[PDB]
């Protein structure tokens, strides 16, 4: 008899289908930061990693596996084949390369049907850029209802904003509230009316808030949200830690059915004079069914016009794509 | 009056110093894995990063800072000057290259260590840079620290890997699979078969051939896999980072929280196993707010003692020729 | 339009089911400690509480709900009716007034006759974790009444005993209890068995270093450590009336392994028929692998002649009580 | 050679001061709920309990200690003597007993407790939970001689938490994402600041201008009324409140011990605000960190809201001027 059988008496061998499984597709800097953040937050009982570069993928899996003693996620698997992803509650897409969008669309033509085949009832969380467009692409390819296709969107943009606000005020970002909505990245919209500490509106105290003529230049806090991201790419070549942590925050709400509100990208047709199938960030209630509800933010005329212009721009791109 | 003043009435401006500061030196793959793991474990009120590559350092600092909303570490700083590391409780050294390998990290350490001791004379030093056992001795020699405050990550990771592999073979979580890999980090590490157990049941007693060539289940290969899988991971992804980062954060937890948990880390073993030279090797150590306060005297077979002694002679052979 | 509808646009109203639901039956000191520990470890997406005292039950429910801001368990419910417990992954029984032993058995069997079928009705596929005393007898009872397979009926058993043991060992050694290993097995409480051969720090056997360990000839009286496990328990009851915090922490650790499918090894009470010459349907603590199917495997500990005699004696007594129980 | 000496070689005996020590004074339901929550949040490296009931104190201590395997707080101590509390960063006071006697009786308790705490932990922060919390925070401040930054009253921290729970139930949103502030005097006279109530920075009052008035169709005023009715109801049903206060207190402790500078509604000396010029303590949003309350947020209040706080300050000072120290 084996040492195992001498030591251990087995009551049953039967294995359940995974109960709280997460898949991350793409094991680059973003994918792996999402993975480590998810693992240290105990969100999943099974983590699957998928990529096309097989050696890298295997090496990343093993490195995580070698840390198992320090974790509470007992099964970590990987493969090029999407059979390793079967029965995921949440599938996080971080893989990626008008040229660039279409190149990512082509990636998504392979990835998305494979995800759907093995986890037809999963929530999809899209991180790959440009995120708002590619969330739309994942929605179209998957055939999923809009509640189950979520884009990382402006979650990171808002986190950066709150970090910068906190620095200026001498307050932890958790107590510094403020929302950056619309299109992720360059064209995002800081909603000055919602910016507050303890329910005290900064805009009400300081009407120049968010205007060019502001003596304290509070507009620069949003400009530095965009300038931050370029600076990080310049200095280190890529962003990973902040995005990883932000994605894990979204995963927590979904896997634990928290119904917290996050600025994420959702299908926004029917609001703000937007009449096309575009995804943009608004505050959304996140839970076990993905996005169940959204907050209807009262926007100024200028805020509305910025969202509409993004919508037109995104749609101008999307209508040209071949699936 | 600014908006800040309009919003916030200041009671006092009495500026403070951190109570639980940790410094990571070197922001490569290992350093940043240590940092993120330490950050997600809430071990520090201030994290300081140091490196010689200025753009990389600034950019990694910023990247962590940008995830502040999701953390409970209110200040992350970085700098080339070791004034940013002042009054660190714990300083983790992960800088250096991944006979020549040793002398070059020694040269790095001649710059780093005096600078650390200058600004944080009461810190615990935790050495990760390879070869970790040698560089722990080097840090101890240069710092002048008492041996309790100079700790090498040593075989904490090797033992973690062993327990992972043991667990896969037995179908038990690594937490519940007990087994110690001691001595030199890397090729010459020693699996202590006599200590291997689940629920206090000795596997060697149940399976006398455990760890010998006669073993039909080839358990000896589990230790071989521990030695190898590091090479395997370097071949596949170019480096190791996550496992070491997790293991360093586990050590940091015991130090920062004064837990007095036992970990296999590299310490001065002169006086044990017939070893007379000032060499660092891994034995199980009690880790707390004063670093290594105590060590466990593992009872080793003659073969096991001979193996540690051989390592001590080898390491000393390299160390006697190093120039400080 | 209402304020809610002005503020919030609903995408869908599909009402789904909880994914990681835990029920605690009996909201006394033990049950509520279990509850707070489980809440603070983020093990559940829904917590249900059941008791027969309706006001106490509601107040406890409300008091936990009021701390929701500080937790990540979005739904806490309670009621006398078992419909609140539907679709639980794990149901923890801490019901029955605290404590002769046979009369304790008698009254807690009667309670179980009502509780267990209602639990099974609403959560046929749950794992049952029995804490109520005498825990070994009541684990048998839950298994008999429920009809569940052996893997899904777990008794808290010697989990607390072993934790107390490890605390005391750590105090004598100046080492954290996590790094002090040792197993108290067999019957929970007065008749538990400390397995001297397994006691170790860093794989170093204390018994090998110190052959008199656990014997009357031991000059350092290490046998008092196990005796103090027993004495500790009586002393806490004398001092504050009951045990709550330690048992609650110990139960949350078991829940952790089960909910997260960890396959960690814990000393818990399981059907031991087939080991140690025991041929009756008795539950006693051995080391068990715990995960999402409950107890999937158990460790076969080598016991001394004496240690084995004590388990065998316990098994004989327990079966003596159990064979006369009427179902 | 003992077994310990055979197993373990000692490098140094030099034990240090505990670095992250918390004391809880009073081991009733509140105190112990604070204790367990602090332990499960890994905020301290040493916890000390004090009470005047000696058997209960030892038993609670031992019961916590027996859970040590599942915690990361390596030293739990207790005693009637305040020497067990030495070098605490933070001392939480939950000890406490017509109803104007009640105040003087808790003052009498504080006359004994506070000087002992100060003697052994001169640099601590004081966190007062005992009721009536606003008066008793003033009392602790007065007896201790501490700067105002180091005497913190639990105040409306629990009130606000209940409010956010209730708001969250009404909207179907997690309380974390439901923002709203209950300020002023803890308990029956607290003030809900309707102007600040929001989800995602979207003011409820702007959407629904009648919010919190008697003309309000939906009577959101009920949420605040329910905040007070809830606390009476919990007492009526289980005899005391424990779990929610324990959790809210651990949250305050987390900000202080980790120097987070988060903003919490806690009781601080509000002299010089809202037309108040007496030495009284009322809840406003405060920044909490390693030196306690360093800063407060100047909430824009309506005249009605300022008037309510003024009346509270007047009533509180009325009682305080009659107290015997
Ligand atoms: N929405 C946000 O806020 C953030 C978005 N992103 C995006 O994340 C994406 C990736 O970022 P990095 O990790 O830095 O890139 P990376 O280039 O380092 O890694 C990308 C990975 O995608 C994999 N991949 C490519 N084709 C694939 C396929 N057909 N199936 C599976 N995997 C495939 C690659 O092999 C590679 O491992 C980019 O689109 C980037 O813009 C990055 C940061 C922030
Ligand atoms: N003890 C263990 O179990 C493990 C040990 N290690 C070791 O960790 C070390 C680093 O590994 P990686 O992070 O992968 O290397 P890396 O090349 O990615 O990063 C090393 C960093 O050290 C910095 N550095 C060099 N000289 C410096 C100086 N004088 N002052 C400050 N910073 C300086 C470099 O600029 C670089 O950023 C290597 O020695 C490697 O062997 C790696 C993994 C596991
Ligand atoms: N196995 C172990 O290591 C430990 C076991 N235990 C046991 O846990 C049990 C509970 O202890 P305490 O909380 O201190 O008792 P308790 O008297 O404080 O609470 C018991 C609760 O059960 C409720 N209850 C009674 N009948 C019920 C029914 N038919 N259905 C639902 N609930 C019912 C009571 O109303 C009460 O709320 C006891 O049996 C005690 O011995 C306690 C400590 C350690
Ligand atoms: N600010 C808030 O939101 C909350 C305020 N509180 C207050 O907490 C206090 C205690 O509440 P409970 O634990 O339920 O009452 P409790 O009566 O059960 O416990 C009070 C403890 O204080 C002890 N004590 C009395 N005098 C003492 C002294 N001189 N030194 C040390 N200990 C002493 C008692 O022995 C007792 O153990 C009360 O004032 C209560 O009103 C309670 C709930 C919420
Ligand atoms: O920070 C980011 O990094 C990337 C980026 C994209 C476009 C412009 C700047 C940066 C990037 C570029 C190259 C390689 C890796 C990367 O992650 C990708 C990306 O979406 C972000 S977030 C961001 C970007 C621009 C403005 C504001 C924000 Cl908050
Ligand atoms: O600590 C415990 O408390 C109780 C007990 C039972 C029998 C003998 C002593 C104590 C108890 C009695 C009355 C009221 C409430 C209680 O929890 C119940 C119980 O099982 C334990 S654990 C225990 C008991 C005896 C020896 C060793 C151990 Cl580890
Ligand atoms: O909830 C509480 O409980 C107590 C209370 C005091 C006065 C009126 C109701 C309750 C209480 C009474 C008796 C015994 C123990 C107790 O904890 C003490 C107390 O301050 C609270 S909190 C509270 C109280 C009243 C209104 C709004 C709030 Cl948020």
């Amino acid at each position: 008899a084996t040492l195992k059988d001498q030591l251990i008496y087995n009551l049953l061998k039967e294995e359940q289908t995974p109960q709280n499984k997460i898949t991350v597709v793409g094991v680059g800097a973003v994918g792996m930061a999402c993975a480590i953040s998810i693992l240290m937050k105990d969100l999943a009982d099974e983590l699957a990693l998928v990529d096309v570069i097989e050696d890298k993928l295997k090496g990343e899996m093993m490195d995580l596996q070698h840390g198992s003693l320090f974790l509470r996620t007992p099964k970590i698997v990987s493969g090029k084949d999407y059979n390793v992803t079967a029965n995921s509650k949440l599938v996080i897409i971080t893989a990626g390369a008008l040229n660039l969008v279409q190149r990512n669309v082509n990636i998504f033509k392979f990835i998305i049907p494979n995800v759907v085949k093995y986890s037809p009832n999963c929530k999809l969380l899209i991180v790959s850029n440009p995120v708002d467009i590619l969330t739309y692409v994942a929605w179209k390819i998957s055939g999923f209802p809009k509640n189950r296709v979520i884009g990382s969107g402006c979650n990171l943009d808002s986190a950066r904003f709150r970090y910068l606000m906190g620095e200026r005020l001498g307050v932890h970002p958790l107590s510094c509230h403020g929302w950056v909505l619309g299109e992720h990245g360059d064209s995002s919209v800081p909603v000055w009316s919602g910016m507050n500490v303890a329910g005290v509106s900064l805009k009400t105290l300081h009407p120049d808030l968010g205007t060019d003529k502001d003596k304290e230049q509070w507009k620069e806090v949003h400009k530095q949200v965009v300038e931050s991201a370029y600076e990080v790419i310049k200095l280190k070549g890529y962003t990973s830690w902040a995005i990883g942590l932000s994605v894990a925050d979204l995963a927590e709400s979904i896997m634990k059915n928290l119904r917290r509100v996050h600025p994420v990208s959702t299908m926004i047709k029917g609001l703000y004079g937007i009449k096309d199938d575009v995804f943009l960030s608004v505050p959304c209630i996140l839970g076990q069914n993905g996005i169940s509800d959204l907050v209807k933010v009262t926007l100024t005329s200028e805020e509305e016009a910025r969202l509409k212009k993004s919508a037109d721009t995104l749609w101008g791109i999307q209508k040209e794509l071949q699936f």
